[PDB]
């Protein structure tokens, strides 16, 4: 069973800022993707230093990064901790609520959306890039789900029957007609390199 | 009963390094510090969203920043989720061992000490100007808990009596004798202007 639910109003508030607002540097959604994975593997090492069997759903701690031109799709993969159907129904486990209303303030107060990470809420800046965001997730206290949304106030969350992933969160970015750019391998390693050089788990970038 | 530990040698490594290399940009201490806080922060708040009682210690979010010239002492409250005993002695709730790897690679790549941050060891920057450092921490599912260290290879981590906090970390930097400047009202204003202006909690420096 698919359930539809409403983004709370101001996370829908700041899904209608990042569509409407002109603003070239859009580059930046992947930074704030790779970041939000890198925290999550943080999280999942952080747990398995005090219990091992927290690995048991999957050893290897990396991002890769899956580029599709016949889908027009890029997929963002981690193997980190993952969500729960509540975390991804709870804004993809942020505080998004108080992240937006601190970014608006910003934003009036000279910042631009480059900065939407210091707000906590980077995982929006999808929606620089992409028409429809799917978010596959497998945490191990819960099962594998499937979140998504094109905007327009609402997201859905079902079971995940498809591809067992094992333990992490896979992004996959339906990208607008005009951003297919981020689907060539000289643009994702120039971003990667430009803006994620820091990370501390191999990123790689597969090939078509 | 005061419990004496030793450092793994990563973090020996790191806190000799943070307390041995020349290195001037002394104040980004403060900017890790109230990071640490923030992220602290964030984590009860997002508790709090699916279980209000989480609040039952403390309804406020926020940091202060407390200087004592007769102590010597610079002290960051917060009262955000607090660590357990077992998070003081996993590297005050970081993966400090991998985090250290990546930052002295980084090091030697052409990076500075000011980035120690985006490593996941920033806490480790406050010994740039303290001689000890106390953390008093309450989580909600532990008791008070003091941990201290004078950097040497070991800290201590004993139960805290006095001043029952609720819930959060205060980080209280017994400072060396060159770096009374951090208690100095300009000074921490100074700093908290240029690196601390876009923290979602109120931040209040205490008078004297
Ligand atoms: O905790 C987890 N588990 N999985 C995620 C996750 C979220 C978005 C994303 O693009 C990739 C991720 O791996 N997160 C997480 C990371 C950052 C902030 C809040 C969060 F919930
Ligand atoms: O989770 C919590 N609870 N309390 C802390 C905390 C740690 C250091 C600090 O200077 C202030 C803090 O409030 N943290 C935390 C924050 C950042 C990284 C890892 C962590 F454990």
């Amino acid at each position: 069973e698919v359930e539809t639910f409403a983004f709370q109003a101001e996370i829908a508030q700041l899904m209608s800022l990042i569509i409407n607002t002109f603003y070239s540097n859009k580059e930046i959604f992947l930074r704030e993707l790779i970041s939000n994975s890198s925290d999550a593997l943080d999280k999942i090492r952080y747990e398995s230093l005090t219990d091992p069997s927290k690995l048991d759903s999957g050893k290897e701690l990396h991002i890769n990064l899956i580029p599709n031109k016949q889908d027009r799709t890029l997929t963002i993969v981690d193997t980190g901790i993952g969500m729960t159907k509540a975390d991804l129904i709870n804004n993809l486990g942020t505080i998004a609520k108080s992240g937006t209303k601190a970014f608006m303030e910003a934003l009036q107060a000279g910042a631009d959306i480059s900065m939407i990470g210091q707000f906590g809420v980077g995982f929006y800046s999808a929606y620089l890039v992409a028409e429809k965001v799917t978010v596959i997730t497998k945490h191990n206290d819960d099962e594998q789900y499937a979140w998504e949304s094109s905007a327009g106030g609402s997201f859905t969350v079902r079971t995940d029957t498809g591809e067992p992933m094992g333990r992490g969160t896979k992004v996959i970015l339906h990208l607008k007609e005009d951003q297919t750019e981020y689907l060539e391998e000289r643009r994702i390693k120039e971003i990667v390199k430009k803006h994620s050089q820091f990370i501390g788990y191999p990123i790689t970038l597969f090939v078509e």
